[PDB]
């Protein structure tokens, strides 16, 4: 029972208990209407994910009530909608369409902006507020590989032009675009989803994989998703999503030729991906990613939420996580969500 408020984002923390502040930083995948309604009513999570196993009849009237009942700001609703091989809402917004790789080869930059805006418009009518796209990974790997045709090209300038157009299209329609996967999955050693993955050395990334970010992180609003990527010279054997050194590079920008970034930062999926779940249980993974400076801890099921919040409250009392860090992220997510209607 968390009532809506007209307070400005910087002040939103004063309104909330510590448990509810923590809950604002969680985004979870849901099974259906009932699962989503229960997790929001009972635990007050900041958002939900329309994931691969989500029953899409949730859009038929259930969602608007679920959103209407949450507080103190509008519930976040997110989805994987890249097009081609990754298009959760294909049944509803006009099909998969072409892949990213196919787009950059067969349509202009402006036509790509057109398509993103139309698809984004249809997504916003359904209730979507966040799309985990565009991919800004750079690669020339085969179509069906883990990134493959999900990439706009093998050249950074090409990716900056086309991923930039896609993000602007979504932004045109009032949907938050999210660049992924920082600091570059395109030449990773494998698939994050069933094992540990390493990038080329940091120096190589700075001159190649990271170049699109230098200009795209400045075009607000925009989020950034950090991959489960081990980076030589930056993170050691820790995935980037759990590494404060990696998030700090994103925050400062200087080290790869970018201005600083103060927008919302998302972990990649913490539960369903072996790169994390081989080494960490869910509540420990959530603690780590918030310790790193991520604002949103993301995973694909609801059942872990009571345990996760218990562990995070423990971390607060034992000093494993300082309240200044929680408050700073709560302000970022309020800013992302925007004001309540009626204010």
């Amino acid at each position: 029972p968390v009532p809506r408020s007209c307070a400005e984002p910087a002040g939103i923390p004063a309104l909330l208990s510590p448990r509810d502040k923590l809950a604002q930083l969680l985004v979870v995948g849901v099974r259906d209407a009932a699962d989503a309604q229960a997790v929001v009513t009972n635990y007050h999570v900041g958002g939900i994910l329309i994931g691969s196993d989500t029953d899409l009849t949730i859009f038929d009237g259930a969602l608007a009530e679920i959103v209407a009942g949450g507080g103190p700001l509008p519930l976040a609703v997110s989805v994987d909608e890249e097009g081609g091989r990754v298009s959760r809402l294909r049944s509803l917004i006009g099909g998969t369409g072409p892949s990213a790789r196919e787009l950059a080869q067969t349509r202009t930059v402006q036509q790509v902006r057109d398509l993103a805006r139309d698809r984004g418009r249809q997504m916003r009518k359904l209730g979507i507020t966040i799309d985990f796209a565009p991919v800004v990974d750079v690669t020339d790997a085969p179509d069906d590989t883990v990134i493959g045709d999900r990439s706009f090209g093998s050249d950074p300038a090409t990716v900056t032009a086309y991923a930039g157009a896609y993000a602007q299209g979504l932004r045109d329609a009032g949907v938050l675009p999210v660049l992924k996967h920082f600091p570059g999955h395109g030449r990773g050693s494998g698939d994050s989803h069933n094992g540990g993955v390493t990038t080329p050395p940091l120096d190589d990334l700075v001159g190649d994989d990271l170049v699109p970010y230098r200009t795209l992180v400045t075009q607000a609003p925009v989020g950034v998703m950090v991959g489960h990527l081990q980076v030589p010279g930056l993170t050691g054997s820790e995935p980037a999503s759990l590494s404060k050194a990696a998030v700090n590079l994103l925050r400062t920008g200087t080290g790869y030729g970018a201005p600083p970034f103060d927008g919302p930062v998302f972990s990649d999926d913490l539960s369903g991906m072996a790169a994390i779940s081989d080494r960490f249980g869910v509540s420990e993974a959530v603690l780590r990613t918030l310790q790193a400076g991520a604002d949103i801890a993301l995973w694909v099921t609801t059942k872990e939420v009571p345990a996760v919040l218990d562990r995070l409250e423990q971390a607060l009392r034992a000093g494993e996580l300082p309240m200044s860090a929680v408050d700073r992220s709560v302000v970022r997510v309020a800013t992302m969500k925007g004001p309540n209607p009626g204010c």
